[PDB]
């Protein structure tokens, strides 16, 4: 009765003296001993106190009934079980009146909170604040320090870690700390206004040292790799290239202007975790990670964009080459194999070279596919391959239906040569705009075609007449109108009206119609590529381009030895801190916008 | 074309879903009755309809709701 | 029920869920004499509530109603 009676009280909030008095009636009635006290004061449903209860409904009041409750509690001394006081329902498990205070935004009772004693590193591991499907619940880290960090309260931010009691390096139920969460709620400026990049900035040099950055989750990434993982790319173009220019704290930075004499400048960036020679890099994850979508601009970043160029500079451009010759002598000579089949000069060199090459590059193919339009030409290229080894075995073998498969991989094979016509910019653009016209909406023209075609030829052969000399009219049996209906669509049939119908006027009517909507099907495909895709082409093009590139690069990367890797070894080294000696990678820079005296770097001369 | 496709299919669409919502049995309707129970006023008890959101741009210390606990 | 960021508005369908005799859904969908409802389905219950009548009869309906049509086109 009273119970309810103080909770709607405090709930509505709409007077303190009636909440005092109920206050003086309770501790009358608890002197005639704290343990009763905490019963009566919340409720054993889910373990909301008075407290909670109040800081949930926010009006004009709690500033001082916050401060008389606190006052209560200090009355009996309980103060340690009413604060650090937290739920036990199954959604708000461990919850605690610091995370209610924080996300209603209340800054001067978090800093009553806190000086009341306020458990600061209160985990609030409960299947709400850690929810697996989205959208029914709110993941941010599940510290008073992670929330009032990602829902963008940097003064409450900075109160926590000002105070002694917290614990920056905490991990909570996912593993994650502070920085990971940071990460995991970090979206786009274009929704956010990139708070979060800032509360990054200020919670890192803050706590300054390579602590938060270097630890795992429960999923083995750290921060980098796990904005990394997600496609996270605004907060990845600030780690990747962060410089901090104080002093003490310029060992954080990776990213170095150490040389710039005017509007000329080399910063060098750093390759700690991001230059493949981890077990999960940053980079390989920028580029494997196909369920991101984001790509198109990740791989735009600071370090990430110039060291593909490099290493493809370096090898895979003659890597890719050799490659792209080998398949097209081996396709000519699958060519000149076909052309001169029989109707050891011609069958033994050139069946033996097609049978080595094309078994390797089956089984490579196949093994690639092991690993789960972007990456179907394994799947091609090990079924042309597995074709010309099949035709060759029948070949071999008592079976005179070889050349079949073998005239159809050789075409199958000119056809993959559009995989290795990615390469320059004009082929890059041709070929994949070729494959966007083949994919997207050719196909589903054909379709509706094809529909087309099998009414189209059911009803003229169901409108002929059986001759008395069959032969008196093309469209006889179904498969002779629709093969008239094809030549008649190419422009190769003949229209004449006495196909022996029994209603010419109609046949004609339902053949112009066949004509006329297939005309109409051309024009629309006609609109459907040159309005729609001239748009975005240029541009799909460029990132289809990049990411096949960044792509065929890591795999030629994984194809090489340790010893001819090591001897690549994209980077230099560099001092930077007392002993840091960290992999770096120059790129020299021009800009006449922003002057400044130069302050900052590591060679004082200009090299 | 872009933009009329779309407004046209959505109000085709719109129009069967009205259609078929009629060629259905009272029982059957009922049985489908989009919407739940909520209480606002005193007693309304009138049906409602949630639908969650996510917004980072407008903080706000938030004054009003039904269910104080959020489920 | 708010909580930061996430929220969840509950909108109300008193006389918009075409279980009146004239409704106001019925009426954005069935008055084609106004030439503006391809902005007024998308409004704030209107549109989500055809989301959900369809994805849950809906759909199904319709597809039924294709399938029939094709095996009775097919078989003419
Ligand atoms: C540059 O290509 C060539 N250069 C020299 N000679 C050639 O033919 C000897 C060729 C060639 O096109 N070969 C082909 N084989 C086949 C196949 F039957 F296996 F499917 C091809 C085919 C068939 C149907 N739909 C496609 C789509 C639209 C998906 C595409 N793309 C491709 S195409």
């Amino acid at each position: 009765r009273l119970k309810k009676r103080i909770f709607a009280a405090v709930s509505e909030g709409c007077v303190e003296e009636l909440v005092e008095l109920l206050v003086e009636l309770q501790e009358l009635c608890r002197r005639r001993v704290p343990d009763f006290l905490m019963h009566k004061l919340t409720a054993s449903d889910t373990g909301k106190t008075c407290l909670m209860k109040a800081l949930l409904n926010i009006n004009p009041n709690t500033k001082e009934i916050v401060r008389i409750l606190l006052a209560f509690a200090e009355e009996n001394d309980i103060l340690g079980r009413f604060i650090n006081a937290e739920y036990t329902e199954e959604a708000y498990e461990g919850q605690t009146a610091l995370n209610i205070a924080i996300e209603r935004r209340q800054g001067d009772i978090a800093a009553l909170l806190i000086a009341a004693g306020a458990d600061v590193n209160a985990h609030a591991k409960g299947a709400f604040f850690n929810p697996k499907y989205q959208h029914e619940g709110f993941y941010f880290g599940e510290t008073p320090l992670a929330l009032a960090a990602c829902t963008n309260q940097p003064e409450i931010v900075q109160l926590l870690m000002e105070h002694e009691q917290t614990d920056i390096t905490s991990r909570d139920s996912r593993g994650n700390n502070i920085l990971h969460a940071l990460v995991t709620v970090a979206e786009d400026f274009k929704t956010q206004n990139d708070f979060v990049k800032r509360m990054y900035d200020m919670i890192l040099l803050r706590s300054g040292n390579w602590e938060l950055e270097t630890t795992r989750n429960n999923d083995g990434l750290t921060p980098l790799q796990l904005a990394a993982k997600m496609g996270k790319a605004e907060i990845l173009k600030y780690i990747l290239s962060r410089e901090i220019k104080e002093k003490r704290l310029r060992s954080l930075s990776r990213k170095f202007t150490d040389w710039a004499y005017g509007p000329v400048s080399s910063s060098l960036y750093d390759l700690t975790n991001v230059d493949t020679t981890t077990d999960n890099s940053v980079l390989e994850i920028t580029v494997y990670n196909t369920n991101i979508d984001n790509r198109h601009e990740m791989l735009t970043l600071e370090p990430l964009h110039t060291l593909l160029h490099m290493k493809w500079k370096k090898f895979a451009k003659h890597m890719f080459f050799l490659s792209f010759c080998f398949y097209f002598f081996y396709n000519i000579t699958l060519t000149l194999v076909s052309y001169y089949r029989p109707r050891g000069w011609l069958q033994l060199l050139g069946r033996m070279f097609v049978l080595i090459w094309a078994m390797c590059i089956s089984v490579k193919e196949g093994i690639a596919i092991f690993l789960l339009s972007d990456a179907w030409f394994h799947f091609v290229f090990f079924i042309q391959a597995v074709l010309v080894i099949l035709s060759v075995f029948l070949y071999l073998f008592a079976y005179k239906e070889y050349l079949a498969c073998l005239v159809l991989a050789m075409a199958l094979g000119w056809a993959n040569m559009l995989y290795y016509t990615r390469g320059f910019q004009s082929m890059s653009m041709y070929s994949v705009m070729i494959q966007k016209v083949i994919l997207h909406d050719v196909l589903k023209f054909l379709f509706v075609y094809i529909v087309f075609l099998l009414g189209f030829g059911v009803a003229l052969a169901s409108l002929i007449e059986k001759c008395p000399n069959k032969d008196c009219s093309s469209y006889g049996s179904f498969s002779d109108a629709v093969l008239e209906l094809f030549k008649l669509t190419i422009g190769l049939g003949d229209l004449n009206i006495q196909q022996n119908s029994k209603y010419p006027i109609l046949f004609l009517f339902l053949l112009i119609t066949y004509v006329i909507l297939t005309f109409v099907l051309l024009l629309n495909m006609l609109i459907a590529l040159m309005g729609e895709t001239v748009e975005n082409v240029s541009k799909e093009s460029e990132r289809i381009w990049r990411l096949q590139r960044a792509r065929t690069i890591l795999e030629f990367e994984k194809m090489l030895p340790e010893w001819l890797r090591s001897r690549f070894r994209m980077g230099e080294l560099c001092k930077v801190a007392e002993d840091d000696f960290r992999l770096c990678l120059r790129i020299n820079e021009v800009k006449w916008t922003e002057w400044k005296t130069h302050v900052s770097f590591l060679n004082e001369d200009p090299g």
